[PDB]
Protein backbone atom coordinates (compact mmCIF):
# COMPACT_ATOMS: atom_id res chain seq x y z
CA UNK A 1 0.00 0.00 0.00
CA UNK A 2 2.99 2.38 -0.69
CA UNK A 3 3.06 5.57 -1.08
CA UNK A 4 5.02 7.55 -3.41
CA UNK A 5 5.67 11.70 -4.66
CA UNK A 6 5.18 13.17 -8.23
CA UNK A 7 8.10 14.77 -9.05
CA UNK A 8 8.06 18.29 -9.76
CA UNK A 9 7.54 18.57 -13.14
CA UNK A 10 4.40 16.28 -13.28
CA UNK A 11 3.10 18.11 -10.37
CA UNK A 12 3.98 21.61 -12.06
CA UNK A 13 1.90 19.40 -15.04
CA UNK A 14 -0.97 18.25 -13.19
CA UNK A 15 -1.88 22.28 -11.46
CA UNK A 16 -1.91 23.50 -15.40
CA UNK A 17 -4.34 20.95 -16.80
CA UNK A 18 -6.50 20.73 -13.18
CA UNK A 19 -6.75 24.57 -13.08
CA UNK A 20 -6.42 25.13 -17.03
CA UNK A 21 -10.06 27.31 -18.52
CA UNK A 22 -9.37 25.32 -21.54
CA UNK A 23 -12.57 24.82 -23.59
CA UNK A 24 -12.14 21.59 -25.65
CA UNK A 25 -11.94 19.48 -22.42
CA UNK A 26 -13.22 16.36 -24.71
CA UNK A 27 -9.70 15.82 -26.18
CA UNK A 28 -8.89 14.09 -22.85
CA UNK A 29 -10.94 11.24 -24.63
CA UNK A 30 -8.71 11.25 -28.12
CA UNK A 31 -5.41 11.51 -25.83
CA UNK A 32 -7.06 8.49 -23.14
CA UNK A 33 -7.73 6.35 -26.57
CA UNK A 34 -4.48 6.97 -28.49
CA UNK A 35 -2.95 5.46 -25.12
CA UNK A 36 -4.56 2.78 -25.12
CA UNK A 37 -3.84 1.85 -28.85
CA UNK A 38 -0.48 2.41 -28.57
CA UNK A 39 -0.68 -0.36 -25.59
CA UNK A 40 -2.61 -2.68 -27.78
CA UNK A 41 0.22 -1.85 -30.66
CA UNK A 42 2.63 -3.21 -27.83
CA UNK A 43 1.17 -6.43 -27.02
CA UNK A 44 0.16 -6.96 -30.31
CA UNK A 45 4.19 -6.60 -31.64
CA UNK A 46 5.03 -8.98 -28.82
CA UNK A 47 2.65 -11.53 -29.54
CA UNK A 48 3.77 -12.02 -32.97
CA UNK A 49 6.83 -13.55 -31.24
CA UNK A 50 5.57 -15.04 -28.92
CA UNK A 51 1.83 -15.40 -29.63
CA UNK A 52 1.70 -16.96 -26.02
CA UNK A 53 1.54 -13.39 -24.87
CA UNK A 54 -1.95 -13.04 -25.88
CA UNK A 55 -3.44 -15.74 -23.51
CA UNK A 56 -4.13 -13.56 -20.79
CA UNK A 57 -7.06 -11.82 -22.96
CA UNK A 58 -7.31 -13.10 -26.68
CA UNK A 59 -9.49 -9.71 -27.15
CA UNK A 60 -7.76 -7.05 -28.29
CA UNK A 61 -10.19 -3.85 -27.32
CA UNK A 62 -10.69 -0.09 -26.36
CA UNK A 63 -13.94 -0.13 -23.83
CA UNK A 64 -15.93 2.67 -22.69
CA UNK A 65 -18.40 2.29 -19.60
CA UNK A 66 -19.79 5.04 -18.15
CA UNK A 67 -21.15 4.29 -14.40
CA UNK A 68 -23.79 7.24 -14.11
CA UNK A 69 -24.58 6.51 -10.37
CA UNK A 70 -20.61 7.04 -9.00
CA UNK A 71 -20.07 9.92 -11.89
CA UNK A 72 -17.05 7.49 -13.25
CA UNK A 73 -16.06 7.09 -16.69
CA UNK A 74 -14.26 3.76 -17.04
CA UNK A 75 -11.91 3.68 -20.10
CA UNK A 76 -10.83 -0.03 -20.78
CA UNK A 77 -8.38 -1.73 -22.85
CA UNK A 78 -6.09 -5.31 -23.83
CA UNK A 79 -3.05 -3.65 -23.95
CA UNK A 80 0.53 -4.71 -22.91
CA UNK A 81 -0.61 -3.71 -19.42
CA UNK A 82 1.51 -1.83 -16.51
CA UNK A 83 3.49 -3.96 -13.78
CA UNK A 84 4.24 -2.61 -10.98
CA UNK A 85 7.29 -0.98 -11.76
CA UNK A 86 5.80 0.70 -14.31
CA UNK A 87 3.43 2.28 -12.00
CA UNK A 88 5.74 2.97 -8.93
CA UNK A 89 8.17 4.57 -11.48
CA UNK A 90 5.16 6.78 -13.77
CA UNK A 91 7.05 4.50 -16.41
CA UNK A 92 10.29 5.74 -16.25
CA UNK A 93 12.61 9.29 -17.02
CA UNK A 94 12.29 8.83 -20.55
CA UNK A 95 8.52 8.81 -21.14
CA UNK A 96 8.12 12.00 -19.51
CA UNK A 97 11.12 13.36 -21.03
CA UNK A 98 9.22 15.96 -22.79
CA UNK A 99 7.02 17.26 -19.61
CA UNK A 100 9.38 20.68 -19.05
CA UNK A 101 9.15 21.29 -22.98
CA UNK A 102 5.32 20.95 -22.74
CA UNK A 103 5.15 23.44 -20.47
CA UNK A 104 7.24 25.80 -22.18
CA UNK A 105 5.22 25.30 -25.08
CA UNK A 106 1.88 26.28 -23.33
CA UNK A 107 3.92 29.64 -22.16
CA UNK A 108 4.31 30.46 -26.05
CA UNK A 109 0.71 29.91 -26.59
CA UNK A 110 0.49 26.09 -27.39
CA UNK A 111 -3.20 24.53 -27.83
CA UNK A 112 -3.23 21.95 -25.08
CA UNK A 113 -4.51 19.81 -27.54
CA UNK A 114 -0.49 18.99 -28.64
CA UNK A 115 0.22 17.25 -24.88
CA UNK A 116 0.43 13.90 -26.59
CA UNK A 117 3.48 14.80 -29.06
CA UNK A 118 5.61 15.18 -25.63
CA UNK A 119 4.34 12.03 -24.63
CA UNK A 120 2.13 12.58 -21.47
CA UNK A 121 -1.56 13.08 -22.99
CA UNK A 122 -2.23 11.18 -20.09
CA UNK A 123 -2.39 13.85 -17.64
CA UNK A 124 -5.08 15.24 -19.80
CA UNK A 125 -7.75 13.25 -17.78
CA UNK A 126 -7.31 16.19 -15.36
CA UNK A 127 -8.87 19.04 -17.20
CA UNK A 128 -12.56 16.82 -16.72
CA UNK A 129 -11.39 14.29 -13.90
CA UNK A 130 -10.59 15.90 -10.32
CA UNK A 131 -9.36 11.81 -9.47
CA UNK A 132 -8.09 8.64 -10.92
CA UNK A 133 -7.43 5.21 -10.28
CA UNK A 134 -5.44 3.02 -13.06
CA UNK A 135 -5.82 -0.75 -12.72
CA UNK A 136 -3.27 -2.38 -14.86
CA UNK A 137 -2.22 -6.19 -15.08
CA UNK A 138 0.91 -7.20 -16.94
CA UNK A 139 1.54 -10.60 -18.34
CA UNK A 140 5.10 -9.84 -16.15
CA UNK A 141 3.44 -8.94 -12.68
CA UNK A 142 0.46 -8.94 -10.64
CA UNK A 143 -2.75 -6.53 -10.91
CA UNK A 144 -2.51 -3.36 -9.23
CA UNK A 145 -4.21 -0.02 -8.96
CA UNK A 146 -2.32 3.41 -9.35
CA UNK A 147 -4.30 5.80 -7.22
CA UNK A 148 -4.24 10.09 -7.44
CA UNK A 149 -6.12 13.17 -6.10
CA UNK A 150 -4.65 15.56 -8.36
CA UNK A 151 -1.97 16.31 -5.41
CA UNK A 152 1.86 15.73 -4.45
CA UNK A 153 1.40 11.99 -3.73
CA UNK A 154 0.11 8.68 -5.54
CA UNK A 155 -0.51 5.64 -4.58
CA UNK A 156 -0.42 2.07 -5.46
CA UNK A 157 -1.49 -0.64 -4.08
CA UNK A 158 -1.88 -4.83 -5.21
CA UNK A 159 -5.18 -5.31 -6.18
CA UNK A 160 -7.46 -6.92 -4.50
CA UNK A 161 -10.87 -5.06 -4.51
CA UNK A 162 -11.26 -4.78 -8.70
CA UNK A 163 -12.26 -7.45 -11.59
CA UNK A 164 -9.63 -9.39 -12.63
CA UNK A 165 -8.38 -7.52 -16.35
CA UNK A 166 -7.01 -10.65 -17.78
CA UNK A 167 -4.13 -8.29 -19.59
CA UNK A 168 -4.80 -4.55 -19.53
CA UNK A 169 -5.34 -1.29 -18.07
CA UNK A 170 -8.49 0.47 -16.90
CA UNK A 171 -8.86 4.00 -15.98
CA UNK A 172 -11.54 5.11 -14.02
CA UNK A 173 -12.26 9.02 -13.79
CA UNK A 174 -13.56 10.80 -10.77
CA UNK A 175 -15.42 13.35 -13.15
CA UNK A 176 -15.79 17.23 -12.15
CA UNK A 177 -19.19 18.20 -11.59
CA UNK A 178 -19.08 20.34 -14.70
CA UNK A 179 -18.20 17.81 -17.08
CA UNK A 180 -20.96 14.79 -16.23
CA UNK A 181 -21.57 14.96 -20.23
CA UNK A 182 -19.54 12.77 -20.49
CA UNK A 183 -21.46 9.83 -18.80
CA UNK A 184 -23.66 11.05 -21.87
CA UNK A 185 -23.72 8.06 -24.99
CA UNK A 186 -24.26 10.19 -27.49
CA UNK A 187 -21.54 12.87 -26.05
CA UNK A 188 -19.17 10.34 -25.91
CA UNK A 189 -20.27 9.18 -29.88
CA UNK A 190 -19.49 12.31 -30.72
CA UNK A 191 -16.36 12.61 -28.95
CA UNK A 192 -15.26 8.98 -30.57
CA UNK A 193 -16.22 9.47 -34.31
CA UNK A 194 -15.00 12.95 -34.39
CA UNK A 195 -11.52 12.17 -33.21
CA UNK A 196 -10.98 8.56 -33.57
CA UNK A 197 -11.20 7.55 -36.97
CA UNK A 198 -7.59 6.23 -37.09
CA UNK A 199 -7.20 4.02 -34.11
CA UNK A 200 -6.79 0.47 -35.89
CA UNK A 201 -9.17 -1.30 -32.79
CA UNK A 202 -12.94 -1.88 -32.14
CA UNK A 203 -13.81 0.90 -29.88
CA UNK A 204 -17.02 -0.48 -27.76
CA UNK A 205 -19.49 1.47 -25.43
CA UNK A 206 -21.59 -0.15 -22.63
CA UNK A 207 -24.82 1.69 -21.76
CA UNK A 208 -26.92 0.39 -19.05
CA UNK A 209 -30.49 1.13 -19.68
CA UNK A 210 -33.68 0.34 -18.13
CA UNK A 211 -36.16 -1.80 -20.00
CA UNK A 212 -40.17 -0.96 -20.16
CA UNK A 213 -41.63 -3.62 -18.62
C1 LIG B 1 1.98 5.26 -15.07
C2 LIG B 1 0.79 6.21 -15.07
C3 LIG B 1 -0.25 5.87 -14.04
C4 LIG B 1 1.28 7.60 -14.80
C5 LIG B 1 2.06 8.14 -15.95
O1 LIG B 1 2.93 8.94 -15.74
C6 LIG B 1 1.74 7.69 -17.45
C7 LIG B 1 2.21 8.08 -18.71
C8 LIG B 1 3.32 9.11 -19.05
F1 LIG B 1 3.03 10.42 -18.74
F2 LIG B 1 4.45 8.73 -18.41
F3 LIG B 1 3.59 8.97 -20.38
N1 LIG B 1 1.55 7.33 -19.66
N2 LIG B 1 0.60 6.49 -19.02
C9 LIG B 1 -0.22 5.54 -19.59
C10 LIG B 1 -1.58 5.45 -19.27
C11 LIG B 1 -2.33 4.41 -19.83
C12 LIG B 1 -1.68 3.51 -20.66
C13 LIG B 1 -2.52 2.39 -21.25
N3 LIG B 1 -3.94 2.64 -21.39
O2 LIG B 1 -2.00 1.35 -21.56
C14 LIG B 1 -0.35 3.56 -21.00
N4 LIG B 1 0.15 2.50 -21.92
C15 LIG B 1 1.57 2.35 -22.26
C16 LIG B 1 2.31 1.65 -21.12
C17 LIG B 1 3.81 1.44 -21.41
C18 LIG B 1 4.10 0.81 -22.78
O3 LIG B 1 5.46 1.10 -23.09
C19 LIG B 1 3.17 1.29 -23.92
C20 LIG B 1 1.69 1.49 -23.54
C21 LIG B 1 0.40 4.59 -20.45
C22 LIG B 1 0.74 6.70 -17.67
C23 LIG B 1 0.06 6.09 -16.37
Amino acid sequence: GETHEFTAEISQLMSLIINTVYSNKEIFLRELISNASDALDKIRYQALSDPSQLESEPELFIRIIPQKDQKVLEIRDSGIGMTKADLVNNLGTIAKSGTKSFMEALSAGADVSMIGQFGVGFYSLFLVADHVQVISKHNDDEQYVWESNAGGKFTVTLDETNERLGRGTMLRLFLKEDQLEYLEEKRIKEVVKKHSEFVAYPIQLVVTKEVEK
